[PDB]
This record gives structure tokens, C-alpha cells and sequence, in this order.
């Protein structure tokens, strides 16, 4: 078992929160790439890609906030 | 059960809202393709196709608005 | 019961508005086809066919206007 | 009493501005659907439908302008 | 097997919908060209040519609508 | 009773300020999803969605300003 | 009193402009229908019907022009 | 007399600068709402609404600049 | 004296530029409505209506350009 | 009467300097929370909130400077 | 002096171009109406009426062309 | 083997997704250029060109979204 | 010498390109207005007017393209 | 002589660069307002207005760039 | 004569350096507030406001540097 | 030498194509007018007049086609 | 060798696709201009002119599509 | 030899990439200005102008991207 | 062998990580500069340039983080 | 010879590094100010201004870094 700190556990709450969003984006892109003119495949990929943008931005700002909460405690040791 | 977030649920309100509009367009196109000169088949396909344009544009703008409401909250975490 | 949106309901106001105009055209054509020289059958078919031209053009422009009223609202979501 | 904000009140100035334009369109369409060949019913429906296009486009652009006036104030809080 | 996307499949529903309309126009034109004064050959070619006008215009507008449904989804990715 | 600080109370002034805007958006979307072609349902949903964008952006910037007013006082303790 | 907008008032300038042209056409048709061989009744009905064609075409183009003048102002709000 | 600081006085230079622009927009909207098809009422409301967009954006950027001039002086006290 | 900004003054250059074009259209329509078959009244109304279309479109685009010149200056304050 | 030292008196010069700025922010937020789409309520709240940011930052830096002037005198007793 | 724009001046080049063609048609019709069997009065009225058809059609197409030249410049302001 | 990152692999999913769409456009253009009047060659080229527009726009927006997902992570390193 | 920028110089390439097309249209209209029934004067005016439509549309689109080339450079300064 | 800094001198290079473009726009608008149907006055005003859009946008972006070059030097004093 | 130390003299080099920049901002704001849509008044106020931002930031950083040069000499007395 | 564009050169191919058809019609009409009963003068004038009808209709349709070929290129600049 | 980009090469596929269609139109017009009454010269020129209309419209729309495919890639660089 | 940095060298790759596109646009405009009705001169100028739009937009976005790559390195010096 | 510290080795992990991305950008720009209208050359350059933006921003933030990790250790020596 | 320390010599490496970039910006602005609509003058000024932004920001950060390297040595004398 590799080491995983608190910022890893915050990042793994988002990773285990979504079930297979990293898989559903890649599958719906590969279904879209075979036929990039189907409205049932473009509107399904729009919902996957727009969630994957919002999943990944919220996951990359929650880590940055907890990095800044810790950087004002560690700076107050000395 | 695959994962479905909030933008999927907004997209699935439109998908479960219409009963079989993705089926009625394909059926009325296949009825039209056998005889593309019947006014009862052209005027019926006009109503299906024009709804399928308005169904899909409203479904692809409501996702884009909720993607922009979330992108101004996630940007205000830090 | 199949799904029928608003453009279907506008199209079905014209379809249920006329009682059997899709039937009276086909019957008066089949009466005309047996004897295409009777003035009582040509002048009766002229009134059916000219109404069926005006019925179907008004039914295919009212759908196109309501498709354009909706396409300026849906475009103003974002 | 349900909640109605400022964009609802701008939209309700148009809705209470016209008296029964949502009713006069539906009535003049149902009078037209029984007899879609009367020039007194086609020219009366043309005036109702063309106003209902201009009523609804001006009502759907005034909301979009006030949404853009507010989105440049709210963006200037921070 | 060559690649065929969704707009090709919509275009091939019209092409496989009619059986040999691209052949019946060319055959009835070549029968007409040998004797361009037969009313049984002019009235048969009128029905083929007028269907081939309506077949090809409906096939070239259904592609253009589905190109415009997709161009409002693809524009809403970003 | 759960704990609610000052930023929660600023966020709950917006939440208790609107009566049922989180409900009126979901209801007017579910009314729109059954028939996404009615201009009385698209223009009503435009006013709800555009208010819900302006409600939520002003609620997510007022919290961020009060977080920045406090972060310049807390930084001036030491 | 029912609501009447500007396109109704343009249409009612033509309707109140002619006194009883909608009545004189119907009366001169009912006088013609009893005896459709009188030159004093055919030449009088020709003048009524040809005016009623020019009355109704000018009334249905002046509305369409004012609908297009307004549709280039309303489109320039946003 | 309530308190009004410098950013209020900059905001009140715009408010007392225009005489009754907050009134002329509401009056020209209520005149437009009774008859949303008059070109003399649409082109007059276009000039009021487009000024009210430019009035309010310049008033909401001049406050934000003076908030940023002060935030670089106050930050240079310590 | 009511307030009139720069976009009002651009709109009032067109309004004071034409002397009584808003009056000459209404007078030539009321002269046309009494007798909608005179070629001296149809060709005179064609010249008034076609100028009133070009007057009002140029007046509603010059305001929109000056609204866009100002919206790129006001956006460059901050 | 509770005790109030010099840093309290510097803080109370800002508190008694503004009359009711702690009240005008809370009132203009509660007026904004009932209708968060009015430009007269967003631009008025922007001026209150931006002053309340500059009031409170200048009040929390003037105390910190006088704490540092005193901490270099008290350190020079011994 | 009433206002006369460019389309009026194009229309007045035709009106001042012919000297009294609007008078010569009415005079030669009133001379014809007293005796509608004279070949010197029918052949003179044929030349007046056929010129008045060609005068008025060229005058009503030159205005429509200059309305379309201007409508492609005014549309290219924005 | 040249280097290909993740945005290249997203771009190569579209390139390897379509089999020879870059070839079928060039071949159907060169077949069209020899005889630009065949409806079987214009309607076949319409389906290739409209897919090649939708293929290339979706391929040039999916790269731009993944460039923006990465630019909000890389910006949150520091 | 008045100032003339680059869009003036593009517009003056068309103005100095044609020698006296603004004069030949006005002269051939004034020759046509004296006798609007000569086929040598109608067919000569058709060639002048149709060139003056194509001269002025190409001159009003080349300015609009160069305005759009510059508006994507000026927008890329900041 | 009033004070004029460097951003004024950059703004006065554009103001003294064009000779009387602020005058030529107002003169060509006042010539257009007297007769808004002349193609020689619409195409001349299009070239003035499109230059005045490009003059003013380049003048309002060059100031904003030099404001940002200075704001990264002044921020690097301390 | 009131007392003015060295940091006052550095601050008064900026105050006497600009002639009436504190007056030209207030005058160009009061000219802008009467008509907040003139491009000659918005682009003139942009140059005044952007200089007044750069004047005041450089004046509030030069004082802070000389306060830090002195605070490392005074700290080196003891 | 006056200016002559491409539509003039197409019109001058017809004018220089026929040698003196504008002269032979006028001469054969003046020979016919002295004696309008000679079969050698009526049958010669029939051949001149019927050619002058076909000359002038083909000359006035070839200009209109080339005006429409150019109007679909000029419209595709922007 | 002059420079020729991709839109030139698309335009030169049409130019080198037809062998001498720009020559066959000019030759068949000059053969028609000498004798504009031959049915073997009118029906041959109809086939050349109608192909030259379809050649040039397809050549001027394929360039405009590839200009729009590129304008959505170049816009997605930044 | 004048100085040319890296953004000049990126801009000079586009300038030396095209051979004489700045010359071919000006030559094909001056050939078009002498005769703005030739389809061989309009379709040749369309290909030059549409390339010159795509040349200049790609040249003005590649500079802006490399300005933004450098502005995130220079900002990371301190 | 020149000296290369730890921040050089972190920078050389990115430089040796990509194989020839500094070469593939320059080659795909020089292929694009010869023909800046090919969609196969614009979409290939978009993927190279967008990776080169993300390569260089991640390489210029990882150095800045390791410079800040070291600057909090070196500051804790004394 | 005036005195120039090490930070002057670092600043003079940038000043003598570029040959006449302070001159080429002022010359290309004065060439742009005479004609602010030439794409060859806007795209040339974009490359000068964007380099002058990157020249001056790198010159104003390299001085600030060397000021901070020295301020941690001078602080370690005592």
C-alpha cells in the first residue's frame, strides 16, 4: 500500500466519488470519434465533458484551499 | 448502475421528458424515405424534425448554463 | 399514447380542425379517376384540391413560425 | 404568492401588458383550423401571429439584456 | 468498407429508401429521348422527374438541418 | 440545530430571501421537459433560469468578499 | 375591449378604411349566384372581386413589412 | 441624513448625472408593453435600454477602479 | 426638459433629420386605406414605406454600433 | 462604562466615523436578497459592500500600525 | 415644403419625367367613356394605357432595387 | 516515433476515428470538379463536406476544453 | 485635404475604379424618365442599374471584411 | 496649458493622428440624417463609422496595455 | 505653515508634479455623468482614470519604500 | 471613353453582334407606315420585329443571370 | 510562380476541373450574339450558361465553407 | 538591420511564408475595381480575400498565444 | 559538461520528457506558414501549440514551487 | 559619466540588448495613428507592442529578483 496523505484523501474523495467518470469520458469520446455527427452522441458527450470539467476544477481547487489552510498553520509554528 | 451527475440529470430530464422522440424521428424518417412525396408524410416529418431541433437545442443550452453557474462557484473557492 | 409536443399540437389543430379532408381528397380523386370528364366531378375536385393546398401550406407555415419563435428564446438562454 | 424577482417582473410587464394575446392567438388559430380558406380568418390570424412573434421576441431580449447588465455588476463585486 | 457517418446514414436512408429512382429517371429519360412526343412517355417522365426533384430537395434539407442541430451542440462544448 | 456561522448566515439570507426559487427552477424545467416547444414554457423558463444564474452568482460573490474582508483582519492579528 | 397592438391597428386601418367591402363582395356574389349570366352582375362582381384581391394583398404585405421593421429593432436590443 | 462615503459619491455622480433615466426606462417599457409592435416605441426603447446598459456598466466599473486604487494604498499602511 | 444622452442624440439626429416621415407614412396609409386600388396612391405609399424601412433600420443600427464602441471602452476601465 | 484603550479609540474613530455603515450593508443586503436581479439594488449594494471592504481594511491596518509603534517603545524600556 | 428622401426623388424623376401622363390617361379615358366604339379613341387610349402600365411598373421596380441596395449597406453597419 | 502528448491523442482519436474522411472529401471534390452539375455528385459531396465541418469543429473544441481543464490545474500548482 | 484612412482608401478604390458610374446611372435614369417605353433606354438602364447594384454591394462587403480583419487584431492587443 | 501625462500623449497620438475624424463622422451622419436612402451617403457613412469603430477600439486598447505595463513596474517598487 | 517631513515632500513631489490631475478626474467624471454614452467623453475619461490609478499607486509605493529605507536605519541606532 | 463594366460588355456583345437591327426595325417600320397593306412589307416587318423581340429578351435575361451569379459571390465575401 | 494557398487550391480544383468552361461560355455567347434566333444556338447556350451558374455557385460556396472551418480553428488557438 | 525579437520572428514566418499575398490582394482588388461585375474577377478576389482573412487572423492569434506563454514565465521570476 | 543544479534537473525532466516538442512546434508552424488555410495544418498546429502552452506553463510552475520549498528551508538555517 | 551600479547594468543589458525597441514602438505607433485601419500596420504594431510588454516586464522582474538576492545578504551582515 502506497502512502496517501490528507490532500491525497481529499483528491481520492473526488476520485472515489465519481464511479467511472474517467472511463465514461473516454468511452463516450471513442463512441463519438467513430461517428462525430450523431446528436445522441454529441449531446451525451457534452454532458460527460462538461461534468469532467467541473469535476476536475473543483478537485483542483479544494486541494489548493487545503494547501493554503495548512500553509498558514505551518508558518505559525515558529 | 453507471454514474450520472447533475448535468446528466438535467440532460436526462429532457431525455425522459420526451417519451420516444428519438424513436419517432427515426420512424417518421424511415416512413418518409420509402415515399418522399406524400404530404401526409412530409408535414408529419416537419413537425417531428422541428421539435427535435428545439428539443436538442434547449437541452444543449440548459447544460451550458448550469456549467457556467458552477464555473463561477468553483472559481470562487480559492 | 405516443408523445406529442407543442408543434405536434399546432399540427394536430389543423388535422382535427378539418374533419376528413385527407379522406375527401382521396375519395374525390378516385371518383374523378373513373370518369375524368364530368364537370360535376372536376369542379368538385377543384374545390377539394385547392383547399388541400391551402390547408397544407398554412399548416406548414404555422409550424415554421413557432419553430422560429422558439429558436430566438432557446438562443437567449446562454 | 410565489416568488417573482426583477426578471420575472420585466417578463410580467409584457404578460400583463398584452391583455389576452396568448388567448387571442389560440382562439384565432382554432377559428382558422375549422376553415383554413377564409381571407377574413387568414388575415386576422396573420396580425395575431405576427404580433405574437414580436411580443415574444421583445420579451425574450429584454430579459437577456437585464441579465447582462446584472452580470457585469455581480462580476464587479470581488 | 468505407467510412459513413451520421449524415451519410441520413443520406443513405433516402438512397436506400427509393429502390432505383436514380435508375428510373435515367431510363425514362432515355426512353423519352428516342421519341419526345409520346404522351405516355412525357407523363411518365413528369412523374419520375417531379419525384426526383422532391426526393433530392428533401434529402438535401434533412442533412442541412442535422448539420445545424450538431453545430449548436459542438459550439456549446467550450 | 446545526452550526451556522456568518458566511452561512450571508448565504442563508439569499436562500431565505428567495422563497422557492430552487423549487420553481426544477418545476419549470420539468414542465418544459414534457413539451420543449411551448413559447409560454420557454419564456417562463428563461426568466427562472436567468434569475437562478444571477441569484447564485451574487450569492457566490458576496461570500467571497466577506471571506476576503475577514482574511485581512485575521492576517493582522499577529 | 380586446387588445389590439400596432399590427392590428395597421390591419384595422384597412378594415375601417373600406366601409363594407367584406359585405359588398358577399352580396354581389349572392346576387351573381342566382343568375350567373347577367353582364351587369358579372361586370359588377369583377370590380368587387378585383378590389378585394388588391385590398387583401396590400393589407397582407403592409403587416409583413412592419413585422420586418420591428424584427430588425428587436434583434438589435442585445 | 444617511452616511455616504466616497464610492457612494462617485455612484451618486452617475445617479444625479442622469436626471430620470431610471424612470424613463420604466416608463418606456410600460409604454412598450401595451403595444410591442410600434416602431416609434421600439426604437425609442432601444435608445433608453442601450443607454441604461452603458450608464450602469460605466457606473459599476468606476466604483471598481476606485476600490482598487484604495486597496493599494490601504495595503501600504503597514 | 427630459434627459437625453448621446444615443438619444444620435437617435434624434434621425428623428429631426426627416421632417415628418412618421406623419407622411400615417397620412399616406390613411389615404391608401380609403381607396386601396389607386396606382397614384400605391406608388406613393411604396416610396414612403420603403423609406420608412430604410430610415428605421439605419437608425436602429447606428445606435447599436455606438453601443458597441462604448462597450469596448467601458470594459477597458478596469 | 467598559474600559476602552487607545487602540479601541482608534477603532471607535472608524466606528463613530461612519454613521450606520454596519446597518446600511445589512439593510441593502436584505433588500437585495428579496430580489437579486434589480440593477438599482445591485449597484447600490456594490457601493455599500465596496465601502465596507475599504472601511474595514483601513480600520484593521491602522490598529496594526499603532500596535507596531507601541511594540518598538515597550521593547525599548529595558 | 414636405420632406422627400432619395426614394422619393427617384419616384419624382418618373413623376416629373412624364409631363401629364396621369392627366392624359384620365382625359383619354373620359373621352373614351362617352363613346367606347371610336377606333381613333380606342387606339389612342391603348397607347396611353400601355405607357401608363410601363411607366408605373418601371417606377415601382426602380424604387425596389434602390431599397435593396440600401438594405445591404445598412445591414453591414454592425 | 515522434512525440504525441494527451492533446495529440485526443486529436488522434478523431483522426483514427474517421477512416479516410480527409481522403473522401478530396476524392468527392475531385469527382465533383470534373462535372459540377450532377445531383448524385452534389448531394454526395454535401454529406461529405457537412460531416467534415462537424468532424473538424468537434475536434477543435475538444482540444480547447482539455486545454482549459489543464490550465486550471497548472495554475493551481503554486 | 481631408483625412482618409484605409477603409476610405478601399472605398475609394471602388469609387475611382469606376469612372462615372454614379453619373451614368443618374443620366440613364433621366433619359429613361422622359420616355419610359424605349427598349433601347430600358435595356441600357438595366445594365447600368444592375452594375450599380453589384458595384455597391461589393464595395459594402469589402469594407465589412476589412473591418472584421482589424477587429480581430485590435482585440488581440490586450 | 493643462497637464497631460503619458497615457494622454498616447491618446493624443490617435487624436492628432486622425485629422477630423470626430468631425467627419458627425458631418456624414448629419448629411445622412437629412436623406437616409442615398447609396452615396450610406456607403460613405459606412466607411466613416467603421473607421471610427476601429480608431476608437485601438485607442482604447493601447491605453489599457500601457496601463498594464506600468502596473507591473509600479508593483515591483516595493 | 504646517509641518511637512520628508515623506510629505516625496508625496508633494507627486502632488505638485501633476498640475490638476485631482481636478481633471473630477471634471471629466462630471462631464461624463451628464452623458455617459459619448465616445469622446468615455475615451477621455479612460485616459484620466488610468493615469490617476498609476499616479496614485506610484505615489503610494514610493512612500512605502522610503518608509522601509528609514526603518532599517532607525532599527540600527541601538 | 465612358466606363463600361462586365454587364455592359455582355450587353454590348448583343449590341455589336447585330449590325443594325435597331436601325432595320425603325426603317422597316417607316416603310410599313407609308403603306400598311403590302404583304412584302408586312412579312418583312414580321421577321424584323420578331427578331427584335428575341434579341432584346435574350439580351435582358443574360444580364439578369450574370447579375445573379455575381450576387451569390459578393454575398459570400463576409 | 505566384503563391497559392489552400483556398486557392480548392478554387483551382474547380478551375482545372472544367477544361474550358470560361471559354465555352464566351464562345457560345459570341456565336449567339451574331444570330440570337437560332434554336440550336439558344439551347446550346442555355446548357453552357446554366452550368456556368452552377459551376460558379458551387465554387463560391466551397470556399466559404472552408473559410468557416478554418475560422473556428483559428479562433480556438487562444 | 533593425531589431526583431521572437514575436517578430513568429510574425515574419507568416510574412515570409506567403510570398506576395499582401500584393496579390491589392492587385486583385485593383483589377476588380475597374470592372466589379466579372465572375472571373469576383471569384478570384473571394479566394484572395478569404485567405487574407485567415492568414491575418492566424498570424494575430499565434503572437497572442506566445505573448501569454511568456507572460506566465516572466510572472514566475519573482 | 556545464553545471546543472536541481532546478535545472527538474527543468530537464520536462525537456527530455518531450522528445522534440520544441522542434515539432517550429516545423508545424513552418508548414502552416506556407499555406495558412489547410484544416489539416491548422488542426495539427492547434494540438502542437496548445501542448506547448501546457508543457511550458507546467515547467515554469514546477520550478517556482521547488524554489519556494527551498526558500523556506534556507530561511530556517539561521 | 554618471554612476551606474549593478542594477543599472542589469537594466542596461536589456536596454542595450534591444537595439531601438523604444524607437520602433513610437514609430510604429505614429505610423498607426495616421491610418488606424491598415492590417499591415495593426499586425506590425501588435508585434512591437507585445514585445515591448514582454521586454519591460522581464526587465522589471530581473531587477526585483536581484534586489531580493541583495536584501538577504545585506540583512546578514549584522
Amino acid at each position: 500500500t502506497p502512502w496517501s496523505g490528507y490532500l491525497d484523501d481529499v483528491s481520492a474523495k473526488f476520485d472515489t466519488g465519481v464511479d467511472n467518470l474517467q472511463t465514461q469520458v473516454t468511452e463516450a469520446l471513442d463512441k463519438l470519434a467513430a461517428k462525430p455527427s450523431d446528436p445522441a452522441l454529441l449531446a451525451a458527450y457534452q454532458a460527460k465533458l462538461s461534468e469532467y470539467n467541473l469535476y476536475r476544477n473543483a478537485q483542483s481547487n479544494t486541494v489548493k484551499v487545503f494547501k493554503d489552510i495548512d500553509a498558514a498553520i505551518i508558518q505559525n509554528f515558529r
